[PDB]
């Protein structure tokens, strides 16, 4: 099965206890990854609650970074909001 989240609910996760963001229509919970991210935590916090696909691709993440990102997926963006 697959869990779908709306933009409305995703935007609520942008505080000190929860950081979610969207990449290629998939929703990632990066709350616990903030301090481990090689690119710093500020880059992630600034995009929290929204779509960071362009920023993610603009920096050009490696294959290893992309494989690791998969472990943080919690669902997808509801089709109605795409
Ligand atoms: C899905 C979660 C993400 C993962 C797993 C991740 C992982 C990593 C890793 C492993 C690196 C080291 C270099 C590489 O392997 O490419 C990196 C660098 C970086 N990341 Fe991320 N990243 C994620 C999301 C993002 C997002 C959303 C942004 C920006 C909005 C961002 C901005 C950067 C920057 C600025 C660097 C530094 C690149 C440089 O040294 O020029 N990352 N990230």
């Amino acid at each position: 099965a697959v869990k779908y989240y709306t933009l409305e609910e995703i935007q609520k996760h942008n505080n000190s206890k929860s950081t979610w963001l969207i990449l290629h229509y998939k929703v990632y919970d990066l709350t616990k990854f903030l301090e481990e991210h090689p690119g710093g935590e500020e880059e992630l916090r600034e995009q929290a609650g929204g779509d960071a696909t362009e920023n993610f691709e603009d920096v050009g993440h490696s294959t290893d970074a992309r494989e690791l990102s998969k472990t943080f997926i919690i669902g997808e963006l509801h089709p109605d909001d795409r």
